[PDB]
């Protein structure tokens, strides 16, 4: 009788008025997300493997990186193959409502986790680079551990609403993947959406900007300070300190690129969602929602590749364990120099 009917999940009327997209579109969608599964799990596994097992990458802050990779790993796993990919190739979600909920809930829980983890990373950056060199503070296992616990609690908190009725996780677009309900406009649903956007999204964003804008409005605070201590009879041993700042600065830069990646990846879909909940629902067509959600879903497969082209210690490790990966991005000793000096201690004024 219809092309959208699902015996397990009640498709919102809105998605029911559209014609069924062509086979080639379903197939491309499945192939697409399936490849995010491979790259995502592949790349994130490597970071988790390399970071937990390399000695040069054993600092507390790096735990955030690992946490982020676990987050992105699980997103790519659960959101790609086989729940969506298989659904596409059959032009239908055959895994039942429970799976849909788990799917949507997992997607949200780790989407909220990736930015909040980045937030914790932006904080570490502020303590090592944002504050003055005299008050510079490095991340400690204690702190770090407590921070991720906050991250996990936070992430689950703002994504579990629909699990208990305060919102919902159902099919969207071509009906082969799940997400929260941004169509229904009842008090309940709308409050959960507002909570997701404000608490889950805008929240960590503020922390981010407050930390990076704080690192920018301190580049000069540091610019002067560097000199004051420089001519402070500080010998050639001043170079050491300088290298350290460069090394840290580079990582801070990295942090920003992965954050930019996240935002550029999710903001579109976020917007289309808001239109569906506050604007012209007639705009939210099958592709209007689908295409932007795919872009969002792939977000979880970018950090590893970003790291592989700009992270020295990490690039080192790769060259030493899975060198084929760095083919087009060949590693060199000179990439780790700044880390060498930054750590090479001075023997009693040398
Ligand atoms: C049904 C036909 C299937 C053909 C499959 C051909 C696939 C061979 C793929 C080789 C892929 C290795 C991928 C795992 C590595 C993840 C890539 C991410 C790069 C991360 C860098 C940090
Ligand atoms: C493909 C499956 C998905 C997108 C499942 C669930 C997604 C959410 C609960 C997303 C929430 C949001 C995030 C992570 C960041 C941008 C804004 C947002 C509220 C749409
Ligand atoms: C991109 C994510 C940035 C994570 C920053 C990890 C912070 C680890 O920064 C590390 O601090 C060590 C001193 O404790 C230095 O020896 C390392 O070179 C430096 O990379
Ligand atoms: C559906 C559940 C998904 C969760 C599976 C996560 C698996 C990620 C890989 C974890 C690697 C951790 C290795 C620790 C090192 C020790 O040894
Ligand atoms: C060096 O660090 C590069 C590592 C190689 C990572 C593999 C990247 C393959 C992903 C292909 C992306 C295709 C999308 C098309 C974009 C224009």
């Amino acid at each position: 009788e219809t092309w959208w009917y699902n015996p397990s999940i009640v498709v919102h009327p809105h998605w029911r008025e559209f014609d069924q997209v062509p086979d080639a579109v379903y197939y491309s969608l499945g192939i697409f997300i399936g490849i995010c599964g491979i790259i995502g799990c592949g790349g994130n596994g490597i970071v988790i493997y390399l970071f937990t097992k390399t000695k040069s990458l054993q600092t507390p802050a790096n735990m955030f990186i690992i946490n982020l990779a676990f987050s992105d790993f699980t997103f790519s796993l659960v959101n790609g193959f086989p729940l969506m990919t298989i659904s596409c190739f059959l032009k239908k979600w055959i895994f039942g409502f429970a799976a849909c909920k788990v799917y949507g809930f997992i997607g949200g829980i780790f989407g909220f986790m990736s930015i909040m983890t980045m937030a914790m990373i932006s904080i570490d950056r502020y303590n090592v680079i944002g504050r003055p060199m005299a008050a510079s503070k490095k991340m400690s296992h204690r702190r770090a551990f407590i921070m991720i616990i906050f991250v996990w609690l936070w992430s689950v908190l703002w994504a579990i609403g629909p699990i208990f009725g305060w919102g919902a996780y159902t099919l969207e677009g071509v009906l082969c993947n799940c997400s929260f309900d941004y169509i229904s406009r009842d008090s309940t649903t709308r409050s959960n959406i507002l909570c997701m956007f404000i608490l889950g999204f805008f929240g960590p964003i503020l922390i981010i900007f407050f930390c990076y804008f704080n690192i920018v409005m301190s580049v000069s605070n540091h610019e002067k300070e560097m000199a004051a201590m420089a001519k402070r009879l500080n010998a050639k041993e001043l170079r050491k300190a300088q290298a350290g700042a460069n090394a840290e600065m580079r990582l801070a830069k990295i942090s920003i690129v992965i954050v930019s990646q996240f935002l550029l990846s999710w903001s579109p879909y976020a917007v289309v969602a808001l239109l569906a909940q506050f604007g012209p629902l007639e705009w939210v067509t099958p592709y209007a929602a689908q295409l932007p959600v795919m872009f969002a879903k792939a977000s979880a497969i970018h950090n590893p590749m970003i790291y592989s082209v700009s992270h020295p210690k990490f690039r080192e490790a790769i060259s030493q364990t899975f060198p084929w990966v760095l083919t087009c991005c060949q590693f060199d000793d000179k990439e780790t120099e700044d880390d060498k000096d930054a750590e090479t201690e001075i023997p009693a004024g040398e």
